[PDB]
Formats: C-alpha cells, structure tokens, sequence
C-alpha cells in the first residue's frame, strides 16, 4: 500500500549466504522485484526488462539497492545462486535474496499488497516491482513486464523525497 512501511526486521538471506535485515539497507532507495526462480514465464520477462532500465538509472549499491526476491518458500540457497548466474547479477548490489522463514516471507508480501495463487505446477501472480525510499516507505509500484525509463525515474524522484515542487502538496 503506498505510504505505508515495510517491516525493517524482516530476515532476507542473499545468494551468498548472508542473512540481513530489510532496515540494514536503509540509506538508499530500495527497487523490490518479486519473482520465483522455477518460472519460465512472467519473471524472466520482468528480470530481463529490469536489466534493461536499471543500468540507465543509477548503480546498484551506490545510488540504490536491487533487490529480487522468490516468493515461493521451497526456493533454497542454491536456487537463488542458480538465478544470479543466470541474469549475470552481480549479488551485491544487486541481490537475489528469499526470506528466512515464512514469517519473514508473509509480510513482505502482506506489506506490499502481493498475493500469488497455484495454478498446477506454477504461480498465478502480478507482475509488480516496488520502489521504497530509504527508510523503507512504499513510494512506487511500477507493474507489468515492459517497464520505461521515465517511470523508474520518477519512482526513485519519490523515494528521494524529490519531484514533488510542481503542485502545493
């Protein structure tokens, strides 16, 4: 929901190993890209088009951090090293991240408003990435799988606190 904050004492663990908390990485505006690794449909389509509008904005770990993370909990360590590879990700600025626990994993998706359903063997989802300003407010949700410059722009204008001067509010 927009406006509203994401837990910072959620635990993510990235494709290192690494276990970390969402509030270890305020100070920077944060782009959240929910995915599962096993689809072949929707997520390498946002992925790609992510690794397509990303290098024009800005530097991962330095301007802002990338954050993919698997909402599907069977999704393990090696799964979420096997995506990085994949996509060429760096893994730091960069990172393919699951929650530590279900707990962790439902509410970062009850905080953003993201519900998936079975459908056989896969997932019925949105397609959505969310850009939260750097104490982890929800600024910007950018949907679908073709995403344009201008719009990432001015999602990360919001989570800076920026590009609001045109009108009295």
């Amino acid at each position: 929901s927009l406006g509203t904050y994401v837990p910072g004492d959620i635990t993510l663990v990235d494709s290192y190993g690494n276990e970390f908390q969402l509030k270890n990485l305020k100070g920077k505006p944060i782009i959240l890209s929910p995915i599962y690794t096993h689809c072949r449909a929707a997520c390498p389509l946002i992925t790609k088009s992510l690794l397509k509008v990303i290098p024009k904005l800005g530097t991962p770990g330095k301007d802002f951090w990338v954050i993919t993370f698997t909402f599907d909990p069977k999704d393990t360590l090696e799964d979420i090293k096997r995506f990085q590879k994949e996509y060429g990700i760096d893994g730091k600025g960069w990172k393919v991240v699951k929650a530590k626990t279900s707990e962790d994993l439902f509410k970062l998706l009850d905080a953003i408003d993201f519900r998936f359903m079975t459908a056989g063997n896969d997932f019925i989802h949105p397609n959505v990435v969310v850009v939260l300003s750097p104490e982890l407010q929800i600024k910007d949700y950018i949907y679908g799988v073709n995403y344009n410059y201008l719009e990432f722009v001015n999602a990360l204008r919001l989570a800076r606190g920026e590009g609001h001067h045109h009108h009295h509010h």
